[PDB]
């Protein structure tokens, strides 16, 4: 059990119901790196960039290989960083390192000196059977001896998306957090990140549509960025709805959504609309044990009514991007994929 | 002093701060009628339809001669009612009667057996010097004897608008009510009601513009009709702004105004927007002691910053209409006006 606390008040509050204390890196990109070390050298297996920010368990985040927003310069550091750790730790076989990029700064989140649940994905995107190689390494067959020394950079985009069990347990708030709840994953392969994401999304059993009405209800820290997402949705032909606070923000930017009522506000309220199959998309971000408990109804309703909803703005942008793509336009086989690797 | 209470809880409330008790005829048209009685006949001097509904002092309402919404059917009833009263009370010279029209029903508000303040306006509008006629009657000369027996209905519209002294007392909430506060009045002469109104409004020192951003903030009972007003402003080239409840109603109408924060809501709020010159027009209607007190800021700011504002929906519609006119287009003299009368 983990939780994020925001203020002194919040602290106590936890303490009641409720030990390491760690500063939470707000508005940070989460990254996964799987690598192999034989003592001599380090082979970077894969650099995965999470769609959802740090604070949403790696295990529940979608991720891209290669990174789709991060700088080469920045990867390069993580890369250097891993190597440093691999030797220091005296890693012999697989390892996994988790970072967080904040303001062009790399923070270390944790190191797993073992095989991580990402390996099969990486193995598949890159064509390198990371598990076998690392096994060989463990048995006494260097990377050099194996002929696997260069880091592989795929020609295409591989996106990993998760599948959550919320629908089996309705009483639960289908919301993301620092604790992993997903049961499985899918993979999307595309020429563009948008394509890959689009395939991954569909694969995960998404009910996202390419038209209709979107509901925008984001948190403070998101009010600023939501503008561009709304514009993307609008460009896509979506019609918009927004809860007061968010409507305020959009409007000041030149975007007037239809104002919708919260539950305690009037009628109809979002629930009604959700229930009536009024929306095809919901973007809902929150921040705070209270704000969360208060918005629970949006999420439960959406899940219950099969409306695709995102609980992260990052996730929403990705959803938006994927709108430009067509998951059924092109298929490729694993063999072909790997045949493409130089 | 007069007040309008809305519920039992309101009654006590008043009672505390605080007797005739009169049912208040909501959503009613107020009308003024000026006439002369010589004991033999009754001469109708003028039937004036107010713009502001009953509840807004006749002395502070703009009015039209002739009526601009009242059925002939209904005016005739009032004419008959004025004759009945003239004779009964034994009027000898001028009189004035105030009615309220609710649901095609004529209600009597009051009778003033003397010369009323509308007398000069009616004389100007009609070319008949009612004070001179009534004076001769008082002195012995009948209406028949003077050759003034038929009611005059002029070929043009005459609109009277008032000027309020609120600008001299900034602490005062510049809102209309059952008690008179105006100091003066002007008259507008037009081929249409919109033209007369335009001239009257301009004559009243109104800062109304034919373009810009308007702010809508209306009460419950007006939410229905506000849509049509919002559209009308739309047709004109105005951009809209609105507070929560209003925005809600407009949204349901397909009109998406730019949301605006009530003062307790956040920012920016109306005050800021008004203070920063955002608006060129304001329509703000309120009902209830409490609601009024709360909205005080809007009105006080609108006045301080010189934005044209209406405190009645009837007023806003009139304003709406006038936009279709040009008060400088044509001018006519009283001599000319009077020669047009048959
Ligand atoms: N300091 C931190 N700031 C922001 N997010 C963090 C921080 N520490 C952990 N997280 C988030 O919590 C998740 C779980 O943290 P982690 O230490 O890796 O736990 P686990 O052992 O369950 O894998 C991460 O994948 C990340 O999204
Ligand atoms: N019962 C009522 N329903 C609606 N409006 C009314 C009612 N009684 C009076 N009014 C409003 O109050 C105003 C003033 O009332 P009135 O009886 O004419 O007093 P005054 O002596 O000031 O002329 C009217 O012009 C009208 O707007
Ligand atoms: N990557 C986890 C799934 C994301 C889900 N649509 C959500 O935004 O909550
Ligand atoms: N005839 C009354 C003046 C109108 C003013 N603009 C108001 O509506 O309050
Ligand atoms: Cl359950
Ligand atoms: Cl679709
Ligand atoms: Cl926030
Ligand atoms: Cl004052
Ligand atoms: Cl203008
Ligand atoms: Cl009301
Ligand atoms: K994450
Ligand atoms: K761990
Ligand atoms: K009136
Ligand atoms: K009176
Ligand atoms: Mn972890
Ligand atoms: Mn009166």
């Amino acid at each position: 059990a983990m939780e994020i606390v925001y203020d002194e008040a919040d602290l106590r509050r936890y303490f009641q119901t409720a030990v390491l204390l760690d500063h939470f890196l707000d508005d940070a990109v989460e990254v996964d790196v799987d690598a192999i070390c034989d003592g001599e050298m380090v082979l970077i297996g894969g650099i995965m960039e999470h769609i959802e920010q740090a604070g949403v368990h790696s295990g529940d985040s979608a991720c891209s290989l290669p990174a789709y927003t991060l700088s080469q310069e920045i990867q390069d550091v993580m890369r250097q960083q891993v190597q440093k750790l691999a030797f220091e730790l005296q890693v012999r076989g697989l390892m996994n390192v988790q970072f967080a990029v904040k303001n062009n700064e790399v923070y270390l989140i944790e190191v797993n000196p073992r095989a991580a649940r990402t390996v099969p994905f990486v193995s598949k995107a890159t064509g390198v059977p990371l598990a076998k190689v690392a096994a060989r390494v463990m048995a006494g067959k260097s990377l050099a001896e194996q002929g696997v020394t260069k880091e592989v950079i795929p020609p295409y985009y591989s996106v990993k998306e998760v599948v959550l069990p919320f629908n089996k347990f309705p009483g639960v708030d289908p919301l993301l957090g620092p604790e992993m709840r997903s049961t499985g994953e899918v993979m999307g392969v595309g020429r563009t990140f948008a394509e890959a994401f689009a395939k991954a999304q569909l694969g995960s059993n998404s009910t996202m549509k390419k038209h209709g009405r979107a509901l925008l209800s984001v948190r403070e820290g998101d009010k600023e960025r939501v503008v561009d997402l709304a514009a993307k949705l609008l460009k896509q032909g979506f019609e918009l709805d927004a809860t007061h606070g968010t409507a305020i923000v959009l409007g000041e930017a030149g975007i007037n959504p239809r104002l919708v009522n919260k539950v305690h506000e009037g009628r109809p309220h979002i629930q009604d609309r959700i229930k009536n199959g009024e929306y095809t998309y919901i973007i809902n971000t929150t921040s705070g044990r209270r704000a969360i408990e208060d918005s629970r109804v949006i999420r439960r309703s959406a899940l219950q009514y099969k409306v695709h909803y995102d609980t992260t703005l990052n996730g929403g942008f990705a959803t938006a991007m994927a709108l430009n793509a067509d998951a059924t336009e092109k298929v490729i086989s694993v063999q072909e994929m790997h045949a493409q690797i130089k």
